[PDB]
């Protein structure tokens, strides 16, 4: 599993200076490793789709595009560990993957959940608040995900 | 281009007997093209990601799956032209595009054309109100799209 320590630092790199509410956190505890899970599941789906059985850079970078997550590639933030997300990815099924595959979905849950934090910050501005509060973080799920972040 | 009526008579397949206002056509005339050629983009990238030159349907069925657009197979409502939708994947860069590839591709737009006056008419039910609206569409695309339906 995914640490909660990881989580919030990766999405406290997108607040800035801004403090970070516990429903906030509690927030991103529950989503970051459904969409995390997603978007392992979608990668699994881009490669049975292609005919092969490793996955590899290009499909992750496929998803990046679809999702519409912005500077995936040059994310130098924080990631997790190889092995844990590894594990996702054989959990959805992902049998064979190149290192570099691993490594690029691992840019992706980050940088999207970097992104996620960029996102809540801009509603917390809108409500003139220095805390980023559940409220911003449920709205950025909605706005920046498929289906409202019911993912 | 994809005809207004058809985008029309597509989306109020999914509002039952709901009115629909102009600022809703509006909305819809505006998003769906765009949709449609996210889509077509989004294909490009699940066929280049996956080596192969030519659209099948299992391209088509991952965008389904991560975009999460129900009864895509399953949609037996009104399709656009076939020549249409194939351009439409044509500027995309899709040279190359088995029959059933187009099919899918159109029976996935025009699912999820539906799904969103289905999406709508609950946002104009929550207001009790018996017309969709453009404030209802424009939630609709909000929540259900990645990225705030910003395609
Ligand atoms: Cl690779
Ligand atoms: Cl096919």
């Amino acid at each position: 599993e995914l640490p909660k320590a990881a989580i919030e630092r990766i999405f406290r790199q997108g607040i800035g200076e801004r403090r970070l509410s516990q429903d906030a956190k509690d927030t991103i505890y529950d989503f970051v490793p459904t969409m995390a899970e997603y978007v392992a599941n979608a990668a699994k789906s881009v490669l049975d789709a292609s005919g092969k059985k490793t996955l590899m850079e290009e499909h992750l970078k496929a998803l990046a595009d679809v999702l519409m997550v912005e500077g995936v590639e040059d994310y130098d933030g924080e990631l997790f560990g190889r092995a844990t997300v590894r594990r996702i990815l054989k959990r959805a099924g992902i049998e064979r993957a190149s290192s570099d595959a691993v490594d690029l979905y691992n840019k992706l849950i980050c940088r999207a959940t970097e992104e996620l934090g960029e996102k809540a910050a801009e509603y917390a501005d809108e409500d003139g608040r220095k805390t980023v509060q559940g409220e911003d973080v449920e709205k950025a799920i909605t706005y920046s995900m498929p289906k409202g972040g019911e993912l």
